[PDB]
């Protein structure tokens, strides 16, 4: 009786798309809790757990770039990206980004939909 | 150690979420979140397996879309879905109790393997409206 995917909402107004909301699937799958992720950028998912301070090299920088262009140009994104759980275990993340236009025909929010796939060592 | 519960900030969820199955006929709902349940007044078990268009009816005992919801917007939505593209717009909906809801709806398709659409995601921002069908 559960969502098939993670949901993430960021604030497109504040600098660098802070997370204002994640759903329970996001929390259960990634091992992070809403409280520790709120206010941060989603790119911590590309670092191998919370004590890796650099993007992991197997994270496809071409896709990360496309994601950046898409957010900046206020358009849709779909792609796939290595991410990692809080415990460092890898995760394939089939990600969809979609902007929300507000009253001013301005982007207020971005929705991320995460269809997580499974593992390897 | 003692576990840490999931979902401590549901009450901070800014929008409804709906997921439909794009493969079954007529986009049946396979999931709705708790903001949807709370705002629309319809609870998950009653809406699963149906098409979202029931929200255009004034409550649960009206079979057809209310004449006040924009037939032009409804049409653009249909087009967008069937054309496998995204949609954003504003639609009159109704809570279970019959009261007007203004639904700022964004629809995005989820392509699977096969570069074929497996799901559509609906994000509902319920905004303010002056629409008021009197007492
Ligand atoms: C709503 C939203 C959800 C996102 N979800 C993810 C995610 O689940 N995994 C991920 O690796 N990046 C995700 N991102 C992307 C990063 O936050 C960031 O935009 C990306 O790493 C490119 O930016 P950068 O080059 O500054 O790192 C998301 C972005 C937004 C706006
Ligand atoms: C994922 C998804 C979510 C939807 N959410 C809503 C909604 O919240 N309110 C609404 O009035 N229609 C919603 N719809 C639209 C209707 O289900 C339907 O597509 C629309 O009325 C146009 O088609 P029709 O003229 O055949 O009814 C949603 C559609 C999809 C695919």
């Amino acid at each position: 009786h559960t969502a098939p995917c993670g949901f993430v909402v960021t604030d497109a107004v504040e600098p660098d798309q802070p997370i204002i909301y994640v759903n329970t699937v996001f929390e259960m799958v990634t091992g992070y809790r809403a409280e520790e992720v709120l206010g941060r950028n989603c790119r911590f998912l590309q670092c191998r757990g919370p004590f890796a301070k650099r993007r992991h090299p197997l994270v496809d920088s071409m896709v990360v770039s496309e994601i950046r262009k898409c957010i900046d140009e206020g358009i849709e994104f779909q792609g796939e990206l290595l991410n990692f759980r809080k415990d460092g275990s890898p995760l394939m993340n089939r990600l969809r980004l979609t902007p929300i236009y507000g009253d001013d025909d301005t982007i207020t929010h971005i929705i991320g939909i995460q269809f997580f796939i499974e593992t390897d060592i």
